[PDB]
C-alpha cells in the first residue's frame, strides 16, 4: 500500500540525448495524448494511498505514467524515441495486467493506446 519511489526523471549517469522524434513525442505525441477525455488517470504515477489500491505496487514492478514520461522529455532523459515509446507501452500494458479486460479503465488504456499507435506510426526522420 505504502507508495514507492516514483520513477527517475532524471539521472546523472545516463547519457541524455535530443533527437527529432523524440522532440515530435514530446510536442506532438505526449501533448495530444495528455488532452485526450482519458488521459487524466495516466498523467502522473498511481496514488496507491490516494486510490486506495494497496496491491497496485505488490503486482506493477516498473511503474510509468504520462507525467514521468513528459519530465523525461524534458529532462533530455531518453536516448532515443524507442525507449520513450518503450515507456508508453509499459504504462499501457502495466494497466492492462493490474486489472481485467473490459475494466473502465482498460477501456481508457485501450483507446489511448490506439491513438499513441496511430500518432507514432510515422515520426519524423533523423537530421
Ligand atoms: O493507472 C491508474 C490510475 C487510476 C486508477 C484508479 N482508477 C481511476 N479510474 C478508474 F476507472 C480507476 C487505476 C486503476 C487500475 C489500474 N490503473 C489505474
Amino acid at each position: 500500500s505504502m507508495n514507492p519511489p516514483p520513477p527517475e526523471t532524471s539521472n546523472p549517469n545516463k547519457p541524455k540525448r535530443q533527437t527529432n522524434q523524440l522532440q515530435y513525442l514530446l510536442r506532438v505525441v505526449l501533448k495530444t495524448l495528455w488532452k485526450h477525455q482519458f488521459a487524466w488517470p495516466f498523467q502522473q504515477p498511481v496514488d496507491a494511498v490516494k486510490l486506495n489500491l494497496p496491491d497496485y505496487y505488490k503486482i506493477i514492478k516498473t511503474p510509468m505514467d504520462m507525467g514521468t514520461i513528459k519530465k523525461r522529455l524534458e529532462n533530455n532523459y531518453y536516448w532515443n524515441a524507442q525507449e520513450c515509446i518503450q515507456d508508453f507501452n509499459t504504462m499501457f500494458t502495466n494497466c492492462y495486467i493490474y486489472n481485467k479486460p473490459g475494466d473502465d479503465i482498460v477501456l481508457m488504456a485501450e483507446a489511448l493506446e490506439k491513438l499513441f499507435l496511430q500518432k507514432i506510426n510515422e515520426l519524423p526522420t533523423e537530421e
